[PDB]
């Protein structure tokens, strides 16, 4: 109902769950895009193969993986007072700098 001042209480409340929450969805698809980017781009390095929609879907991915290094700089400077979660982001990081790294390889020739 109307209440006085007690409202900056259910408004932190708020903005601690959604910057939890918003935390746990990045590095999750992070780990998701890049594990299975790593698997195709491995399985691509002079074995099996697919082509076209494989190509697709591997390019998807790298595009979703650049994608998301802007997210976690911006999550990364939210992070107020919890060094876990900015450690967490920022090895999230280096997945995503790396894997960015084995698909160029993959797409320009390079070995690996």
């Amino acid at each position: 109902a109307a209440n006085k001042l007690i409202k900056e209480m259910v408004q932190e409340d708020q903005k601690r769950m959604e910057k939890i929450s918003k935390r746990v969805n990045a590095i999750e698809e992070v780990n998701n895009n890049v594990k299975l980017l790593t698997e195709m781009v491995m399985s691509h390095s002079q074995g099996g193969a697919a082509a076209g929609s494989s190509e697709d879907l591997m390019k998807e991915l790298y595009q979703r993986c650049e994608r998301m290094r802007p997210t976690l700089f911006r999550l990364a400077s939210d992070t107020e007072d919890n060094d876990e979660a900015l450690a967490e982001i920022l090895q999230a990081n280096d997945n995503l700098t790396q894997v960015i790294n084995l698909y160029k390889q993959l797409v320009r020739g390079e070995e690996v």
